[PDB]
């Protein structure tokens, strides 16, 4: 930070303050995560100079970027064995745009778990239709899906997106679109660490489509990619430049590789085994103390607790409690929730980064402790200083990025 | 880069290999540049690993306390250099910006009036609009604006867009507005190419008369890469949930720090001297070539760009003259000039701009040097001493200006 804190004291400072606040806080939100120092490196490189439209081989200057960015996808399918990778996309949400404008024409019907926040481009325009989870179990009902599936007839069926908490089947999935005669799109975003890992099944068994982030629990740079069958690489490539990209970013592309080789090696499978550890404690804890989990349970990195019909106490009201105490989380909606989208019922719970920074099981233990004592105490201020103490303790034998 | 090196070997090498490539090679792409090194700390900086949806004071995920600092800082430098009554930093790249603003200004079908020079469409601007396209007149080689007008009354655009193409010429605004004023179509300036130009001064600001500004916060801006939207406060609640959630999510903090960054450069006295300096070296640039006999497209230039009729001059298309240049160790793109005979991909011209080497110290005397060693390589082609001699030319320059 020497060049910055010269030339922007006030930018330099701000920095160095989200740094600590990183630090001092125990952040459980959702599936984000802390990235390697090579990582940022890589994002913080002089190929942001670079303009390099087009892709490799076939873009000039671009011989070096041409590397980054083929090594890029060679990790890429080396990760999730996909047969075309697009590691361009600066998002997600252009990676699902990319894959909606092919697979799609405007006006078409779309089946998905949930519509992303109508505004969002893909309930805009097209016909989404939402299966959401069942009432009883909390969870996807395929007979449901299936039903929805022959009754909407969609052109595309999407798996994935939201942030939920037990595994998707994605033969299922592939059974349902195949009855129907719709392509199959996957997002993994929330769940693509623990895919690269063999944690999860891989959705490029059975997708037509799988979009991610690079970052979350793949731990990498913030961006998209698109992996996807052969027939439809030209589609999918043209689409992403020059249908609603220009030039790709290519540090963030090289941070992108530098991710995907963390990811190949055998250490990323034991911290991935770690991440689902300790979200199975963190509910088994709060479940041992009285508090509701959506689902019963996780089978990833997420937990989801029904705050409300536990305590009594709304998602917002759990949320700033946490917060006061040192612990980051956010409010949520639990299914067929009661209350107000702005209030909730729930809080949801992810272990990525708190598993990077060093957490373990014994951790994860305290952490469930932490959150009990804080939200069955909320207006005690002792009992609130305590728990802030111990969530001290925490960050304190966890320092971010020694 | 000790953990890279350490970590990943092959991505440090390559890398590494970049920055010599920058240094060693002199680069004349368009509008491209150099950004300093506080820019890539901020870009290299944990804010990647902030998730920050919505806008400060607006979050959905708390534990925004200092990205909204640094967003605020970015909005408020980006008001204080163009004058915006609103500013969305978020955007991720220019296309994402300008998609925001079409998204916003029309509905799918709509007919919209915009700059072309590089000639279904690909581009969703073309493929989900009816894009009708006006370029420059045939002799002068600049904007006819009574034929803009004319295209504005026959085909009747919801939306007129200035800017976009790479022009060498001042584009006239006011004259703009005027014409969208006669149709009730909305103003839209796309001022990526000319940002810089634009905060120093030295081009008149489209803000004064545009309903919507986009820009790239690279290029003559000399920032990172990314895009920005500036528009009336009667459009910003438009704008902002087109952005999010209409088509982005969380924005990229990291990269909005090094916006900020780039825009407190920006508004610094010694960036209205380099622009003034990226200018008059390409006037130099333009001038010296001309001496050199070559034709430029438009007679010359008003800006940073110089658009060279390579076919025109000396016979080689503006591939032949692309690639003989490459091999002495200096960068330009082919493009075609109006009315181009030669097919898209052969074209008859290169285009030059000045503001990466102007970054990294040439002056007037160095830019003379450059057209005479554009004018022995392109003029000799086939003459493997003479190709040398502009090899060896290029390497004096870079050692003279090394790169960082």
């Amino acid at each position: 930070m020497s060049y910055i804190t010269k030339q922007d004291k006030v930018i330099a400072e701000a920095i160095e303050r989200e740094f600590q606040r990183q630090n001092s806080n125990i952040e459980l939100i959702a599936s984000e995560n802390f990235v390697s120092e090579a990582v940022m490196e890589a994002q913080g490189s002089v190929l942001t100079n670079k303009y390099a439209e087009g892709y490799p081989g076939r873009r000039g200057g671009c011989e070096f970027v041409d590397v980054t960015e083929s090594i890029a996808i060679d990790r890429a399918k080396a990760l999730f064995g996909a047969e075309h990778v697009n590691v361009q996309p600066h998002s997600g949400p252009q990676a699902n745009m990319a894959v909606y404008l092919v697979a799609l024409e405007m006006g078409d019907t779309v089946l998905g778990m949930n519509l992303s926040h109508p505004v969002n481009f893909s309930g805009k325009f097209y016909n989404f239709v939402e299966y959401g989870v069942d009432k009883d179990t909390e969870r996807i009902n395929y007979d449901e899906v299936r039903k929805l599936a022959l009754e909407h007839k969609p052109k595309l069926i999407v798996a994935g997106a939201s942030a939920y908490s037990r595994t998707i089947d994605f033969k299922k999935f592939k059974e349902i679109a195949d009855e129907v005669n719709a392509k199959l799109m996957v997002d993994m975003a929330h769940i693509a660490g623990l895919v690269a890992a063999g944690l999860h099944p891989n959705p490029v068994e059975y997708a037509d489509f799988v979009t991610t982030t690079t970052h979350k629990t793949l731990r990498g740079p913030r961006g998209g990619m698109i992996l996807c069958k052969e027939e439809y690489k030209k589609d999918i490539d043209k689409t992403i430049f020059p249908g609603i990209q220009g030039g790709p970013l290519e540090h963030v592309i090289a941070a992108k590789a530098v991710a995907f080789g963390e990811a190949l090696e055998n250490n990323f499978k034991t911290y991935q085994q770690q991440v689902v550890k300790n979200a199975k404690v963190l509910a088994e804890a709060l479940i041992n103390e009285g508090f509701r989990i959506v689902s019963g349970g996780t089978d990833n990195h997420l937990v989801a607790v029904d705050v409300k019909g536990s305590i009594g106490l709304t998602g917002k009201e759990a949320e700033e409690t946490l917060d006061s105490v040192g612990i980051t989380c956010n409010k949520n909606t639990i299914p067929f929730d009661q209350e107000k989208p702005f209030v909730t019922s729930g809080i949801r719970l992810g272990t990525p980064a708190a598993t990077t920074r060093g957490f373990d099981e014994k951790a994860f233990e305290e952490v469930a402790k932490i959150i009990s004592l804080a939200l069955k105490n909320s207006k005690d201020e002792e009992k609130l200083q305590q728990a802030k103490e111990r969530v001290a303790k925490l960050t304190a034998e966890y320092p971010l990025y020694q």
